[PDB]
């Protein structure tokens, strides 16, 4: 009886107990982050899952680690187009080649909010699908409570953008975000902290800390870091730098290693001092520095204008380019090319499509940025880019009209440093990394170097590596042989241009097999020869990286990748981390900011 | 054309400030605040609404001048009722008479639970109810998006619970708040900190800070305070002290003023040490105490048990009541009165409806805070209580058949003063009050007293100034005259009960005119003496308060009341005025901490 | 008894200091500063906060902060400063701007 009913006892102070638990532990819940990529090709949404915990008289914050990206949406309109749109219809047609009073563009604003209108609905709609379709009803419950956090950011697209337009466009794009459609229940919402542009050197910030937190060299835990006598937190592991080749620009980052000599002239950034990390994490003092024009879209389009203006390389209607394969012929000019199942190349008649739209639309005397300032009418006019002239003109490959590869790597290498790694001047817009000491990727090694590790990232950039490993050309453990690179590159890019039944193929030189000619990898060997100059001018520093590392992805704690490499994950962080900010903005305001 | 595009410009100028100013200021939302007075009689629900206001990078907060009471509820079973029929069924019948094994109990934990759900469900209902019926469909989305923060707060009714049953109560009490039915929308929740038992002290010190708030004497503005030369803030006007009877208990409550000489025995409240008030606020030393068994319920069924145990009083079965009127007669009991339409009272003979069953109950050998005490054995005893007797002889009237009203006021006063306000030993179940160094009324006013003007509040406390005004009996602007009081209250309590065709009536002896008998009135006379009494002690202190005022209501701003004394305002104004606490756990944490 | 603060700052005549030379002097003039005379009794301190070369836009900025201050032009208090409806911090009186030519 006595031994009995003392479990039934146990089992009602158990009951109890189980609740005192509840009501003292700390409770996890999910929430979904968005961010919005605003980049120059496209704006692509980006949905994130992390967890977020409650403890009593704590708040509420995100558990870092738990960040893991579920879906990068589809490419809709970039931000370049909304706008330009917007002036040929209110400004009028080839406003690129007339003189605009930009005060009489402010009668146009609920215009332009129309305008961004559209975009932002086609975004809404896809996030809403993303998460509709990952979440379960439990998940969607927690989800739909907690708040959705956007973050829309712009890069190279609009960096460069004239006048007012960009930050009038920002005032649109959020006033959009905190009125989501009240049908789906998710309560999207954002503030001007983080809906806004990001200049090259905080996305390329960004995307340092998204390396080092997915790859667990950042953290502020005893696992990542580590205490000294001095009350000092170090990194348990070197931080890396990363090298990120997008479309429009290329990002250079690094941390300093101790005893780091600085010239006055260069300005590094401390992650605390400018507020990147909190207090807690390990200090570092990070070069980080962006390159207009040296993206994927807007260095073809640079390099085909710099190359085919060149006598060397201009004779008869015919400009030899030495980065495109024998056989590979094209219409001399900067459009969007296709390589059709017959072997023949399509350039896109579009200026929208062409490569040097946006280059040849800041490079014009009616920007305030070229009329009042010579230096950056001798920029582009360094880049055959006549500013007085009309848009047709400034775009067009005079006296030229076809382009001939002749597969000739070096000469291909050659031409890279003189128009794009070392030019005379500073390439277009970049008074930024001006600012910061460098005017040019040669000066970036020269100015400041680390012994820090370096990942290479970038569509491209990986293309480049890969194929050489696919082909056997380089070593599946290749870790950065300049010699090794220049070797396997010089004979794959000798391959013939050959026309198949099966379509066009790449035929490498000695019967070292062959793979198909598409618009992805005419043009490969200029990024193979952006590498080259690239690991030529890191290893004349005075300080070599530790070791170079070519990635396309960084694997989680489970062998899965939680989210990819690039500024967003890093966005995330640099909000987040700021446990006390955070709560205020995301929990204390919250959706609710936005009630009617 | 120049005049009118200038003004084109400006709309589209304004369109964009318009949004800048949406997104730099401060958003109000309406948010709903629920107290649940848990009190000895019954559990009701006050329903509140209050501005919150979020600010950008501040996070959000209430605007404590915008708590409004919109309705309190119905009048539902108090926790003593639930935890003794629960007791009933598990610990059997007369638990009351006998000793019980509190270990045993544990095993009915999971019914304790589903006779709390039986209550709780009830006032949900009720709660949401007064949501529904007041609020617009705008409001609704406001008050349902933040989160409603719950607290309930159990008074004198199980102040005095026996073994470790009530807290356990409460751990399921709050369970149940935390899981409110989804079907509603509205998004109920509490946490350890607001919703518990409070002390008759806090219970004090809450009614304290309403009429403070409520009045505009508490403020933290250049309007309610001044900061001296030495960064002292003060409160531009007198706090005011408060004196509270309500149906188990009465409060007293004052703040001390300058120079103020305290024995050490005497224990006051510093506001802002003990946590009560944010250190913004003008700081107060207050004393505040709680009796037990000097409500109205609680301290009609002590007096007739006393005064009917009283040879002065009894004799041959009649007890004679000098606090009941000439003409009035009843069963000798302390059951429930109810004044019937023929003139005749009938004493409800209910056990749980006895005004001594709390007592009585308390009262028991059985009770550890009895058998291991003696000196909580002696204050039963001295109240004719003999906890060895069973629970039918200890609330019993011995040789005592009819009680016959005498209407002598003076008589009245003297036994109130000597079974009530001056005991020879501290009335039972007030250890709370000793420990603070007072063992009765007579006490507070000789250790400790104030110029503090004074507030006297509570149901039967104005219906027995308010009944001798309308009789023409004390003049309106009455301030507290003690003879004049008891010269109006002699008069009208030396009245004849006549029982007549439209029912009984109270008659005022000098064609004064008169007034319906009924269940309310019949016994008022005591409450007049306990007045009286109370109002001598004051009279007596060292330093007399500089106004007594009786108060039903206080004016709002727009002249209609905003809310009702007593500790409800009080008890959100502690936790709201925290901002930083108020906004991790109602918003950071908030209703989301809950799910699953 | 409560130390005293230095704040070394220099403007344009090491602002264009070509090398490293002017950011080591810096780290020098720092450990001088933190390491007074003890005779006098004078508590001098400071940090890489306070003693720094400073912006030409910093410069302007903290000329900026000293004519609004010393007009009261610029202030938190009720006398320089209203609150709206909507919880937003105006100054009472125009912060006016400044050309300085050293
Ligand atoms: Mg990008
Ligand atoms: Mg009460």
């Amino acid at each position: 009886v006595d031994a009995d009913t003392e479990k039934r006892i146990n089992v009602g102070k158990t009951h109890l107990q189980t609740l005192r638990n509840l009501e003292t532990r700390c409770h996890d819940s999910l929430q979904a982050l968005v961010v919005i990529d605003a980049g120059s090709s496209s704006t692509r949404t980006n949905v994130f899952l992390a967890k977020t915990r409650s403890c009593p008289n704590k708040g509420r914050s995100i558990d870092p680690d738990s960040i893991q990206l579920i879906r990068e949406g589809k490419r809709f309109t970039g931000l370049r187009v909304v706008l330009e749109e917007w002036l040929d219809t209110y400004a009028g047609k080839d406003w690129e080649s007339r003189p605009v009073d930009a005060r009489l563009l402010f009668q146009y604003v609920p215009q332009m909010h129309e305008g961004a209108k559209k975009l932002m609905q086609l975004l809404e709609e896809d996030t809403v699908a993303i998460l509709d379709s990952q979440l379960n009803e439990e998940q969607k419950v927690q989800v739909k409570a907690l708040g959705i956090p956007v973050m829309l950011c712009s890069t190279a697209g609009v960096r460069d953008f004239h006048e007012w337009y960009r930050d009038a466009l920002f005032v649109l794009l959020r006033h959009l975000i905190n009125n989501p459609s009240p049908a789906h229940g998710y309560k999207f919402f954002t503030n001007p902290f983080w809906t806004r542009p990001i200049t090259g050197a905080e996305e390329g910030l960004f995307a340092f800390i998204t390396l080092n937190h997915l790859s667990r060299r950042l953290g502020e835990d005893p696992a990542r870091s580590m205490i000294d006598e001095y009350g000092v937190k170090h990194s348990r592991n070197d931080l890396a730098g990363v090298v990120e080749v997008g479309g429009a620009s290329a990002q250079i980052v690094f941390p300093l290693q101790e005893g780091t000599v600085l010239p006055s002239s260069v300005r590094a950034v401390n992650l605390q001092r400018e507020r990147l990390l909190p207090e807690r994490y390990p200090s570092a003092d990070v070069v980080s520095v962006s390159f207009m024009q040296l993206g994927m879209a807007s260095s073809a389009g640079l390099f085909l204008k710099e190359l085919c203006s060149n006598d060397e390389f201009l004779q008869g209607g015919i400009c030899s380019n030495p980065c495109l394969f024998k056989g590979f012929q094209q219409s001399c000019s900067a459009g969007e090319v296709e390589v059709r199942p017959d072997g023949s190349a399509s350039v896109n008649e579009d200026v929208r499509k062409n490569r040097l739209k946006p280059l040849a639309t800041y490079c014009s005397v009616h920007n305030p940025e070229i009329s009042f300032k010579v230096t950056n009418e001798m920029q582009c006019r360094e880049n055959s880019i006549d500013p007085t002239k009309p848009l047709a003109e400034r775009m067009k490959i005079e006296n030229c009209s076809i382009i001939e590869g002749t597969g000739n790597f070096d000469k291909c290498v050659s031409q890279v440093e003189s128009i794009l790694v070392a030019p005379k001047l500073p390439l277009p817009a970049n008074i930024e990394a001006a600012s910061s000491g460098f005017e040019s990727v040669d000066q970036v090694f020269r100015f400041a170097s680390s012994t820090a590790p370096m990942f290479i990232t970038g569509r491209g950039m990986l293309a480049s590596i890969d194929t050489l490993k696919d082909h056997r050309l380089l070593r599946s453990d290749f870790s950065g042989d300049v010699e090794e690179l220049a070797e396997a590159a010089r004979e794959f890019c000798s391959s013939e241009v050959i026309i198949r039944t099966d379509g066009p193929v790449i035929q490498l030189p000695n019967a070292r097999g062959e793979q198909k000619l598409n618009s992805l990898n005419f043009d490969l060997c200029k990024t193979m020869a952006l590498t080259v100059s690239l690991l030529r001018h890191m290893a004349a520093g005075e300080n070599q990286p530790s070791f170079i590392k070519w990635e396309k992805s960084i694997a989680g704690p489970d062998g899965k990748p939680l989210a990819d490499l690039g500024w967003q994950v890093g966005v995330i962080l640099h909000h987040v981390l700021f446990t006390e900010e955070w709560g205020r903005t995301a929990y204390e305001a919250g959706y609710s900011h936005n009630l009617e």
